[PDB]
């Protein structure tokens, strides 16, 4: 369990297939249970990327990490009221520094 752990950065990734995490910490996680994740927002001001460690009994951002045991960071689509973005978790070697937004590969 180790990962990138930059939490919410500014980032330039858009309109790739992949992207890096462009993140410099690489964490051991806490609790050897957790997991890797990323997530990508865009607004009308700025894109962001945000790199944490998370246990994956709970939720992120009021959503399950149901691709923990996932080994690569596949970017999904996650809608609620107010708010669209992406995410994905991993559980290989800073995973989540690889981030991938297509299921084609
Ligand atoms: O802003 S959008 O509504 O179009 C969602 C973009 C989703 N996204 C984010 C970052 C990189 C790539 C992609 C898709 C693949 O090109």
């Amino acid at each position: 369990a180790l990962c990138k752990f930059c939490d919410v950065r500014f980032s330039t990734c858009d309109n790739q297939k992949s992207c890096m995490s462009n993140c410099s910490i690489t964490s051991i996680c806490e609790k050897p249970q957790e997991v890797c994740v990323a997530v990508w927002r865009k607004n009308d001001e700025n894109i962001t990327l945000e790199t944490v460690c998370h246990d994956p009994k709970l939720p992120y951002h009021d959503f399950i990490l149901e691709d923990a045991a996932s080994p690569t960071c596949i970017m999904k689509e996650k809608k609620k009221p107010g708010e669209t973005f992406f995410m994905c978790s991993c559980s290989s070697d800073e995973c989540n520094d690889n981030i991938i937004f297509s299921e084609e590969y």
